[PDB]
């Protein structure tokens, strides 16, 4: 399996953490210079034509991180708990994955992408949208050990890829007491969290 | 099964079309006056506390239209084709569902919600985002009968709930030749399309 990725990208780290939690080896490919000038057409035809992350699983090309995550869980997961077969439990994981995309990651990108990439001036309205998303996450976690069920699921892995980036960027999570409790308890439970998520945060800590 | 819905809402119609395609009866509930003054607390406690659509399936509460759709397909679908069990085919349906949410429906709402609801002035930048999303959809449909596989799937039903709304609002689809071909061929194949989608477009045609 080839894994086209950027180490700092939260969705890439979400997929990397999923592969680690499933004990899946992937051949990591770095898509840094894929937009640089003078790359051969033969090299361009191998590049993912859509978004990063993309996997190539024996010819099966798949983009969209959360679709990759549920594909890996079912195709390669030994047990149930990361993406339960039970339809009600699975539905809640799916629900939380849509929330992760449309609220949490969206708010992260809306605020930090203009700043980090374009060196733009902070948008206070977009900044508050992070807190709005985090307030929803905090409510999901009230009285819960995990974000979408009684065990760690794919939704924990996808959400942690963004929440850990927020903390790496000095966003204070303390007032989201359930988010803080969950984030502290989840990191030691995530296989190879340091290798496949924390290490890729370095660009943000800088 | 109770179905908390608004007839004009594309995500509500996507769920309604899914239930029809699966031959699922639902008890439709209209959430019109749920924000009106002087509704009893006993009535408010039954109201969905999150977003519309919401189903209540024998006590199991589920919001997020695309999570509802995949839940209904697996829990109540007699056959495979609407949401194939095959993991690669299922992954592509899931991928297209995320696209539907994050590009197609997002672009529809960004442009039409301020206009329709707040009577706001048109945003030309947001208008062009619809064409951008439709251009991606048109590419997915190149050489294809359906948006996410060799048969009609949940992704066709979710996407048609927004594409049909665009046409009802006099958005011209002709230049998206694959979207136009797909839209024309899909409507006669969708069970009870008239009852559960076309009828709810009336507010937009007006």
């Amino acid at each position: 399996m080839d894994f086209y990725q950027l180490p700092g990208s939260p969705p890439c780290r979400a997929v990397a953490l999923t592969a680690a939690a499933l004990d899946i080896e992937m051949n990591f490919k770095q898509v840094n210079l894929m937009n640089g000038e003078h790359l051969k057409p033969e090299f361009l035809k191998i590049n993912p034509q859509h978004t990063i992350p993309t996997i190539d699983d024996n010819g099966f090309r798949l983009w969209e991180s959360r679709a990759i995550m549920t594909y890996l869980a079912d195709q390669y997961g030994k047990n149930d708990t990361l993406y339960p077969k039970d339809l009600k439990k699975r539905a809640i994981v799916n629900q939380r994955l849509y929330f992760d995309m449309s609220s949490l990651y969206k708010s992260f990108m809306d605020y930090y992408y203009p700043i980090i990439f374009m060196k733009a001036v902070k948008d206070q309205a977009k900044y508050e949208n992070i807190g709005t998303a985090l307030s929803f996450l905090d409510k999901f976690l009230e009285g819960e050990n995990y974000v979408a069920g009684k065990n760690m699921t794919l939704a924990d892995l996808s959400i942690v890829s963004t929440v850990s980036t927020l903390e790496a960027l000095d966003y204070d999570l303390s007032k989201y007491k359930n988010v803080t409790r969950w984030f502290a308890k989840i990191k030691p439970e995530i296989p190879k969290y340091e290798e496949y998520n924390n290490a890729g945060l370095k660009m943000f800590k800088e």
